[PDB]
């Protein structure tokens, strides 16, 4: 019941507080990169994203990094109505990507091959830690470094764009009736990013970036500006969302061994999450004691969902997280059936 999901949220918790070199030596090998990245003349506006990064809770030698670079006077163009994808033009100084340049379009390929070059030039500098990097499996993760054993660390490139957002994110973001309107103008002032990355050959296109956006909203996430601020707010949505990506993430290790569940990814979780949060508006919605019912109505939003084959994206609302070209019906009926499974015998994976 609500009592085992609250020894969940315990452990979860202990594994976080507890103390781990992990991140001091991560973070050594991080600055190193940075630091040789920024002598580069193409590289030296790249910096960290976000100053507990982890894909996974349930690995939590598995982190997580991005580096992004600022491209002003910027210029995109959507990518066959895909409302998401997109390539990068330019608008007389002297661009520091020119060596980038395949025609007017900025050529992903051609950058992460020098980020890469760098990054391998600079791993097999240190003497310190035994680092090893893997090799391109797709470019997103563009990098992957194992550090000492344990340790692995996916090095994310992302351009920076100080300007508004695109037109395709203009419904989206519907955090109005929540948070507020003033707020999300706030968030909406905030830069967007743009990585690398494939729609379905291989064109040179960019998917939007709002990495940064999720900490914002989870470090204030309450209609009430003191919400969790007092025992009289405290509410459940951080332990909602937590559980909700330990369902997923447990499942995904139960099944790794067939490719059933590899379609779906945390950002599916906090996709649907986040949705329900816009039609929950309430703090008295999410009650601390209500744990137990509130994360129940997360999971069964997540499987109409499922069953509905729609998750609209948070931010760009027209493009389609769950639709038949991007996960097959057989994968979410999966998905289905095990949560299904899970929910009816309170969880067994949690354990
Ligand atoms: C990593 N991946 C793989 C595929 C995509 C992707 C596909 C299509 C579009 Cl249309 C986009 C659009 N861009 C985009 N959408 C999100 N959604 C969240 C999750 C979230 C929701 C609500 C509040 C906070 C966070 C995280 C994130 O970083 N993004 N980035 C992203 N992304
Ligand atoms: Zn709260």
């Amino acid at each position: 019941g609500a009592s085992k999901l609250r020894a969940v949220l315990e452990k979860l918790k202990l594994s976080r507080d507890d103390i781990s070199t992990a991140a001091g030596m991560v973070k050594g090998v991080v600055d190193h990169l940075l630091l040789r990245l920024k002598c580069d003349s193409a590289f030296r506006g790249v910096g960290l994203l976000n100053t507990y990064e982890h894909v996974k809770i349930s690995a939590p030698n598995e982190f997580d990094v991005m580096f992004k670079l600022e491209v002003p006077r910027i210029q995109l163009e959507e990518y066959s109505n895909t409302r998401a994808y997109y390539f990068v033009k330019f608008k007389p100084k002297e661009n520091p990507l020119s060596q980038f340049l395949e025609g007017e379009i900025l050529s992903a390929s051609k950058m992460l091959s020098k980020f890469r070059k760098i990054i391998k030039e600079e791993i097999n500098d240190i003497k310190d830690t035994d680092v090893i990097m893997k090799r391109k499996r797709g470019g997103s993760p563009a990098v992957t470094l194992l550090i000492s054993e344990k340790i692995s660390v996916d090095i994310t490139l992302a351009l920076e764009s100080k300007s508004s957002w695109p037109a395709s994110t203009q419904e989206g973001l519907r955090i109005q009736n929540w948070l507020s309107a003033k707020v999300r103008k706030q968030l909406r002032l905030k830069p967007f990013y743009l990585v690398p990355k494939h729609a379905k050959f291989q064109e040179e296109t960019w998917r939007l970036s709002f990495s940064h956006i999720e900490k914002e909203i989870l470090n204030n996430h309450g209609k009430s500006k003191t919400c969790c601020e007092n025992k009289e707010e405290k509410c459940c949505r951080k332990d909602c969302l937590k559980l909700m990506k330990y369902l997923l993430e447990q499942l995904k290790e139960r099944f790794k061994d067939k490719k059933h569940l590899d379609k779906f990814s945390s950002y599916h979780v906090k996709t649907a999450f986040f949705h329900v949060c816009t039609q929950n508006p309430q703090d008295s919605q999410w009650d601390r004691k209500d744990l137990g019912l509130c994360f129940d109505n997360c999971v069964t939003y997540f499987l109409q969902c499922l069953r509905t084959e729609k998750l609209e994206n948070y931010f760009i609302p027209e493009f389609n997280l769950f639709s038949s070209n991007l996960i097959d019906k057989r994968s979410k009926e999966f998905l289905t059936k095990q949560i299904e499974y899970e929910r009816n015998n309170e969880f067994p994976v949690f354990d």
